[PDB]
């Protein structure tokens, strides 16, 4: 039996909501967000990791195209191969494609492995969120209702299970008769509920939230 609700923000495992701007780097924000939580769990320190590092460096070898899109999974593989990722403070976000400027002197996290969860399995996603930490996911955000969301549990009748926007599932719950996923977006603090959107849970993989989940890990040693 899993907890009825979880919110990794209450464990100090989630950094401030970021603002991707006109650069399509939600995949990089989803990836660093998941890794930030594992880093806090392991070292006790909460530090924003560099999304810009992924945009500029996890490029064609990883099937990614910076501001024109990418994958959380191959962002993790880049961090594995690179043997690190810089802090966001040392390599801050510029919302544009740049030359890779990774500097091991400012390494703030490492990545040992990542795991992918089965398509559409909201039970498995719930278990991972409860027992592993925030989970990187894609959602179908191509709906004016998504851009216009202010509060409550988001439900979009025309949503599909094809994903196009990377976000971070930092929890779940059940409020006002509606089960939801607690989702950290990267459109700044003025989007939704202080930068978060609660999305309908157990409604047949609504907006593809469980289509392509993955989470990274940092192992001892
Ligand atoms: C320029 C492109 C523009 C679009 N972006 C993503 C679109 S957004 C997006 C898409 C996905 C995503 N992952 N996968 C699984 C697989 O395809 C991933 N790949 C497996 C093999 C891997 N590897 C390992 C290497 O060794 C070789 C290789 O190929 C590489 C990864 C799919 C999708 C989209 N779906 S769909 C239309 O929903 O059905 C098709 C299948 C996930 C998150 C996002 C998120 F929104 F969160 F960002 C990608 C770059």
């Amino acid at each position: 039996i899993l907890p009825d609700s979880v919110d990794w923000r209450e464990k100090g495992c989630v950094t401030e909501v970021k603002y991707q701007g006109s650069c399509g780097a939600s995949w990089a924000f989803s990836a660093v967000g998941a890794l930030e939580a594992q880093l806090k769990l392991k070292t006790g320190k909460l530090v924003s990791l560099s999304a810009q590092n992924l945009v500029d460096c996890s490029t064609e070898k990883y099937g990614n195209k910076g501001c024109n899109g990418g994958f959380m999974t191959t962002a993790f593989q880049y961090i594995i191969d690179n043997k690190g990722i810089d802090s966001d403070a040392s390599y801050p976000y510029k919302a544009m494609d740049q030359k890779c400027q990774y500097d091991s002197k400012y390494r703030a996290a490492t990545c040992s492995k990542y795991t992918e969860l089965p398509y559409g399995r909201e039970d498995v996603l719930k278990e991972a969120v409860a027992n592993k930490g925030p989970v990187s996911v894609g959602v179908d955000a191509r709906h004016p209702s998504f851009f216009l969301y202010r509060s409550g549990v988001y439900y979009e009748p025309s949503c599909t299970q094809n994903v196009n926007h990377g976000v971070l599932v930092v929890g779940y719950g059940d409020l006002n008769g509606k089960e939801y996923w607690l989702v950290k977006n990267s459109w700044g603090h003025n989007f939704g509920e202080e930068g978060y959107i609660r999305m309908a849970r157990n409604k047949g993989n609504h907006c593809g939230i469980a289509s392509f989940p993955s989470y990274p890990e940092i192992l001892q040693g």
